[PDB]
């Protein structure tokens, strides 16, 4: 019963839109999330300032300044 953990799952801080935010390049990579959506990130920040992580089953970018490194006290 392996689980590897991987990459982090990162809670959205706010609310999301490569639509408005993004000046427009390429966002048909880049992942739409809301605040609360979890997004899983896998490896370091890119040269540019993002993060490369799957949402609802699509992968693409995730500007790290729009989510937090999800960190609970597991009791059970």
């Amino acid at each position: 019963g392996s689980s590897g953990s991987s990459g982090r799952r990162m809670v959205a801080l706010y609310d999301y839109d490569p639509r408005e935010s993004s000046p427009n390049v390429d966002v048909e990579a880049e992942l739409t999330f809301c605040t609360g959506d979890i997004i899983t990130v896998f490896g370091e920040i890119d040269e540019d300032g993002f993060y490369y992580g799957e949402l609802n089953g699509q992968k693409g970018l995730v500007p790290s300044n729009f989510l937090e490194e999800v960190s609970g006290p597991s009791s059970g």
